[PDB]
């Protein structure tokens, strides 16, 4: 599967908002507690991680999600594209989450500390976070 | 340079703060404006950066910067060592963010279009992102 593909989705859990994003090719996470679901947070979150990755396209399974022109703007400027076509890892993360929850305090460290551990983790094999460095690497020279 | 190695300091604009890491082998950049320059904040800061990337070790300029237990906490659990011995890319950083700050209402948003530009523009040969992904593939297999 093509490297510059990503799946970003927001959880509810303890009535805030987790964003999601997959690197699909991969298996890596990153994600970020936000206060609310809004187009705003969508947009900041799409600059961020484009900053960081080769990101070409972005899928999502809510696609209302990707309407607002605050959201285009951001695809726009980063050279972003929605998808043409088309595990959840939401869910062991989600796992991962209430397993380090005692852990700390609030709920933003244990999903930083749950996307630690699972882009951390072998599978097996490599870890999420080796595949993707190594995928891009692969694809680069 | 060793490859796990990353350097943390923050710079104020617009009466805002920005947390500023840089890759030392490679250049590349993340940051984040924060509300206040606190231990909260910075710990808060490595645990999203180690679950991200492999770091061994962090470097500063401002080593009061370390010292909370909030701070040695979050390095204990990543398993961070703090530096042993021992540009300005803040420098440039901080010319890019002026250059696009029209390009966009909030300082955030401003310091993100920076990151983005910064770890594409290729210098010479690579980019900072193609060169962190080189090196940490470089150093994996
Ligand atoms: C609020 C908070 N306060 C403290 C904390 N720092 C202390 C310093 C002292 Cl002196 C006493 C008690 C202390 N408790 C710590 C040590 C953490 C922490 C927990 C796990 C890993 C890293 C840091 C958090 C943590 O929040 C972040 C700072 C990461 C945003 C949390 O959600 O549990
Ligand atoms: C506050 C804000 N509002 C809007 C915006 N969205 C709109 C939607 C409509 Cl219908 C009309 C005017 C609009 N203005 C946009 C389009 C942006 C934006 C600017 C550059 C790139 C990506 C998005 C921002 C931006 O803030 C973030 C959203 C990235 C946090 C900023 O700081 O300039």
């Amino acid at each position: 599967c093509s490297p510059g593909i990503w799946q970003l989705d927001c959880t509810h859990l303890e009535g805030k908002v987790i964003l999601v994003a997959v690197h699909v090719a991969s298996g890596y996470i990153e994600a970020e507690v936000i206060p609310a679901e809004t187009g705003q947070e969508t947009a900041y979150f799409l600059l961020k991680l484009a900053g960081r990755w080769p990101v070409k396209t972005v899928h999502t399974d809510n696609g209302s999600n990707f309407t607002s022109t605050t959201v285009k703007t951001a695809c726009w400027w980063a050279g972003i594209k929605q998808e043409f076509g088309i595990e959840s890892m939401n869910k062991e993360l989600k796992k991962i989450i209430g397993q380090v929850r005692d852990q700390a305090e609030h709920l933003k460290t244990a999903v930083q500390m749950a996307v630690f551990i699972h882009n951390k983790k072998r599978k097996g094999g490599y870890s999420a976070g080796e595949r993707i460095v190594d995928i891009i690497a692969t694809d680069i020279q």
